[PDB]
């Protein structure tokens, strides 16, 4: 057995911190608690780490929500016990539903005190258990760069998700006796049948003539999954589009975008694909607000399976989600960007596809999606904000990231933004968490310091973790707050003066009522150094 | 006829919850609307019947529901929708677990047809609150909709008191009764035993009855004696016939009038000394309604002594609870209040070497004008300030030293009115908690002793206090200045410590959500403020910056 003693002699807290720096990561969002002390106390203490505090461990959670999406790298939350641990759910079920890499770890009671019903003490892994890929109680320090070393594989693979490791105190202050297996302290067949269906789907790919890239958050996964697609869909000329948590993994302003799909989507797009004859989905889920009734989507599609001279091909990581919703001709197991580099070489190039794109842009200019305009001396409408928001943000030439909330504002941001670089939509889709917005830009601001970020924020939303203001100034984020304030059966809900609570945490607050002062308020808001907020009273819903 | 009932045929499982929710006498709700609890959210928001209290953010409802619980005696009820609604829920549940609390948990859920499909906000809620609830369900169709109710409020307010929750899929609560049920499950399972029963009981109660009497001893009670209304009333005339001292744990201040000479107080580490000691002295230790935490009894081993010999009593409600930690020698099963009355005949009535002995150790255990305020005598002076109104006083409090400082010393006289988190010790729970005893009690005076740290994390639901029209009593004990994590300290006490959160302007932001501020800063303007403070009419925001060398 190879053994390892460079370990030997240090406390779990201190192994904690070196594993973390194995695992290369330089962030961490807590809260401290009796129980996490020894590891709070040497990530804390560290200079190799820059440790961001929240004001609710919820609030951690979805900040490290944000920090990954935007970084690609997987969020760190360290909590204590009982309450600590707790207060850290909703952002596991959200990172859960999102497939988001997040590695949560939770102080616990002494090991000899588990199932006594001491003080702060949970089932922590018995409460997560539904909303994380995996979990586990660290038994002994021994165990403990083995476990950490498991939970940071298993976050980032295959659909990345949270995972939760509890860490008892005893086991975190006690003192490394006994040399190790150097294996455990290191990071980290049908080989055939997926190399068969690469072949098949370029055979498919080539054979189309009306084919369709529907893209979706798989894409996201793999710093070069945005390079390929667009090398794939110029070099074939195929249209694409993209889901909600797709948006920015392809530059809208291309001539070969179709934008979002879906029964919120643009027309256009979704005609392309009711016409296509091949689709080819790429890191997405087939989710029914984006195919609608499945027994009538993709009807062309269908025919040519049927026929076979097309069908549906799909690039997914996990098998579970294979002819799940919607039988697939050929299913390319696997990471979508690694398989999308395997085919390349074998997709033909086809210098235009003018009849289709004859036929797409046709349909652009035939159904422009454009909202219900404002009458002169009138409410301000919010997709106005958002479309001049979108024109104020991309002048400064930075790069932006966009948060929201939950609720109309979230479709409209999505709708009338223009997405073009990715990992700069960072929305909760598949669990619908109002609040996030302010934490998870604080997060991305975190993990892209020179970016403009900006959350679209709903005003109900918005109050659900509105304490986070005061921790945005403290980690100097300067995060730019827009609320679309629309509030006049019915539950009318009591709003603070957003501005003298922006002023009352440590920020900047900016108001507009009427629409001959939104430009100004608009270039101001983005131009203002330092965390901002801008409510926008609008129009009722 | 008694078999079938008719009566909720061609009702919707919303119009049927609101039915139900009357037969179970509950007038308040707690709770925050979503999609899938729709259904049931525009039943019970739009009937007079009950009072909708809104929060700005589910945990607020679940803590709000904890304060009204423990304020009224009456099982809080939390309505949310589902994914986000429901977890959001899940501190307040295994809170409510730890501190024994009545809460019924409803909360909304995709349809039926859905439900293990990775649909949207789909969550396995009933797997999530397993380990923190006393039971809970998922019901499967209208028909099962009152039963499962009625079952539920059963379970919350019976035994130990504690959480439960009930699942609701929107197809269900949305759909119309078709078919009659059965009368059984539409009546409430409210609360006759043989002589078996009454034997076995009666049998322990005259073993323990005797072993009193025949000892010179000292009674530990807890919050088991205030889950019966008449529970502390006997508790009194218990401590008068045998002439018998009272301590209380954390959960048990306010079960005895601390001005009755009678009074050890408070028990365990951060307790009293005098208490510890006569918990040591005494030859018969009368457990009652307590479950001897670690944190009352660090030495388990040299625990009771004088008491470890001619032989500890115990009133326990759970037998799972008896003879788990420590080591009892009888033990009276059942409810505390109601098994105390069936032994108050065979007590002897009176005592003197046992008061001489304790006064004389109790006997035996501030600020100067110009230098920092003490949080402690922020806490007396309020204490009497508050006393002085004559009105009926109702404490919460956040988690941390001024949660200690709270329960040493603010002078507890009346049951029901100390609503502090002690199983699971949660911070933020001061200020929703206090939103919900006020509803509950609307008449009393309501202040809620909190902490910087703990009042950041729930401090939205100021605006949920305004709305509420809860004129609850902020009282931020601000020591900002001293770390919330300890590296080291001296034997002989000064405290090093780091991690320093960066609170908002306290008053500035009271009155962006509506309240009036009120902040001090030294210690020749405390008296007036705290004053104006318990005086002002609407809710009220008072810092007060205190010593961080404390
Ligand atoms: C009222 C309402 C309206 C909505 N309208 C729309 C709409 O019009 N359009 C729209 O798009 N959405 C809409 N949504 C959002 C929608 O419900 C889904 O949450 C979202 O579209 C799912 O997007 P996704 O498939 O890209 O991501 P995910 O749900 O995250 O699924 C990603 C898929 O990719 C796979 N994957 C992950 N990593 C990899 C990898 N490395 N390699 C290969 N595969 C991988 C995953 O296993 C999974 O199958 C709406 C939601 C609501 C509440
Ligand atoms: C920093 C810190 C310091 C603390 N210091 C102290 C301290 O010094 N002293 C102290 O006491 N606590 C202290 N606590 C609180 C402590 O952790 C426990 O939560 C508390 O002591 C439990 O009190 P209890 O047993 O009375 O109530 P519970 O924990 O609620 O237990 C009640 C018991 O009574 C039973 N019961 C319930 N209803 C009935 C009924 N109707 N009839 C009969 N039996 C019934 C229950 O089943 C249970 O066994 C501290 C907490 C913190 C965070
Ligand atoms: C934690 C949580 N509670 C409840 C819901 C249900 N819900 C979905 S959208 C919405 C209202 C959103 O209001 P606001 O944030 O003001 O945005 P708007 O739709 O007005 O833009 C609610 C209550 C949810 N998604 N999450
Ligand atoms: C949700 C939660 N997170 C963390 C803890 C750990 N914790 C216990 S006391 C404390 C500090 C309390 O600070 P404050 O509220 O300011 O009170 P003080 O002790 O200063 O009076 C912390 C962080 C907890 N009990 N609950
Ligand atoms: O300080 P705590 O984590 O023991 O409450
Ligand atoms: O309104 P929701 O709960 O369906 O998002
Ligand atoms: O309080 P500190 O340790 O974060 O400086
Ligand atoms: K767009
Ligand atoms: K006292
Ligand atoms: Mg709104
Ligand atoms: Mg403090």
């Amino acid at each position: 057995p190879d053994m390892d003693t460079s370990f030997v002699g240090l406390t779990g807290g201190q192994i904690f911190n070196e594993m973390m720096s194995r695992q290369n990561v330089d962030t961490v969002f807590g809260y401290p608690g009796g129980a996490i002390l020894p590891v709070y106390d040497a990530i804390h203490n560290s200079d190799k780490f820059n440790f961001v505090l929240p004001k609710h461990e919820q609030g951690a959670g979805h900040m490290a929500e944000g920090y990954a999406r935007a970084s690609g790298k997987p969020g760190v939350v360290l909590v204590t016990s009982g309450p600590g641990a707790t207060n850290v759910v909703t952002p596991m079920a959200d990172a859960f539903a999102d497939g988001i890499p997040m590695v949560v770890f939770t102080g616990q009671v002494p090991t000899s005190a588990i199932g006594t019903d001491a003080f702060q003490e949970a089932d922590v892994v018995g409460i997560s258990r539904s909303c994380t890929k995996w979990n586990v109680m660290v038994k002994s320090v021994e165990e403990l760069p083995l476990r950490i070393n498991e939970a940071f594989e298993i976050a980032t693979s295959g659909r990345p998700g949270p995972v939760l490791v509890d860490l008892p105190k005893d086991v975190t202050a006690a003192i490394l006796r006994n040399p190790i297996p150097t294996k455990t302290t290191l990071p980290s067949a049908q080989d055939e049948f997926v190399m068969q269906s690469i072949n098949k789907a370029a055979d498919l790919i080539n054979l189309a003539k009306k084919p369709v890239l529907y893209v979706g958050a798989g894409i996201l996964n793999h710093a070069d999954g945005p390079r390929l697609l667009k090398e794939l869909s110029d070099r074939a000329q195929i249209p694409v589009t993209t889901t909600l948590q797709g948006l920015g993994s392809f530059d809208q302003e291309d001539p070969k975008s179709l934008d979002m799909l879906g029964m919120h989507g643009c027309a256009t797009a979704n005609l392309a694909v009711q016409n296509a004859d091949l689709i080819i989905a790429v890191g997405a889920r087939f989710d029914d607000r984006v195919t609608g009734n499945i027994s009538k989507f993709a009807p062309e599609a269908r025919r040519a399976a049927a026929e076979g001279r097309g069908g549906i091909i799909h690039f997914e990581v996990s098998p579970k989600n294979i002819n799940k919703v919607v039988q697939t001709q050929i299913a390319v197991e696997g990471d979508a960007t690694t398989n999308l580099g395997k085919m390349m070489s074998k997709i033909f190039p086809v210098k235009e596809r003018s009849e289709w794109f004859a036929q797409i842009n046709k349909w652009k200019k035939e159904y422009p999606y454009a909202y219900m305009e404002e009458t002169p001396g009138s409410k301000i409408k919010p997709q106005t904000v958002i479309k001049k928001l979108s024109k104020v943000a991309n002048d400064t030439g930075r790069h932006v990231i966009v948060t929201t909330g939950v609720g109309q504002h979230q479709m409209w941001a999505a709708q009338h933004w223009t997405w073009r670089n990715p990992h700069t939509f960072i929305t909760s889709g598949g669990l619908g968490t109002m609040g996030y917005g302010l934490p998870a830009a604080i997060g991305a601001q975190v993990a892209k310091p020179e970016s403009l970020v900006i959350d679209i924020d709903g005003d109900a939303s918005f109050n659900m973790t509105l304490t986070e203001l005061s921790s945005a100034v403290q980690a100097g984020t300067p995060v730019k707050i827009l609320i679309l304030n629309n509030e006049e059966s019915h539950t009318h809900q009591l709003n603070p003066d957003f501005i003298k609570l922006a002023e009352a945490m440590g920020l900047k607050g900016l108001r507009v009522k009427k629409q001959e002062e939104l430009d100004a308020k608009l270039k101001e808001f983005v131009s203002t150094k330092g965390p901002v907020l801008l409510e926008v009273e609008v129009d009722k819903k």
